[PDB]
């Protein structure tokens, strides 16, 4: 029921280039936003819990911003092995939905 609008569904960039992605919810979900990475072929990994908090063993260059509706995931500087679908899921309540997904790629 709670509604998550992710943008873009892809985008392309240059290695060491900054990425930005969004996701809005369609109701104040008290922080309850995590961002996971999703390579091909495997299971989502979660990078970020509570909207800005990383977990262990993540990069730095991994960050999460916003507050209420409106949330926000930074790539500081895209990595080849950066290369997956990030999709932002809320956890305020069930069911816990996911937004559409960005797929990032490496422009050569």
């Amino acid at each position: 029921d709670i509604q998550m609008t992710q943008s873009p569904s892809s985008l392309s960039a240059s290695v060491g280039d900054r990425v930005t992605i969004t996701c809005q919810a369609s109701q104040d979900i008290s922080d309850y936003l995590i961002w996971y990475q999703q390579k091909l072929g495997k299971a989502p990994n979660l990078l970020i819990y509570d909207a800005s908090t990383l977990e262990t063993g993540v990069p730095s260059r991994f960050s999460g911003s916003g507050s209420g509706t409106e949330y926000t995931f930074t790539i500081s500087s895209l990595q080849p092995e950066d290369i997956a679908t990030y999709y932002c899921q809320q956890y305020d309540d069930l069911p816990y939905t996911f937004g559409q997904g960005t797929k990032v790629e490496i422009k050569r």
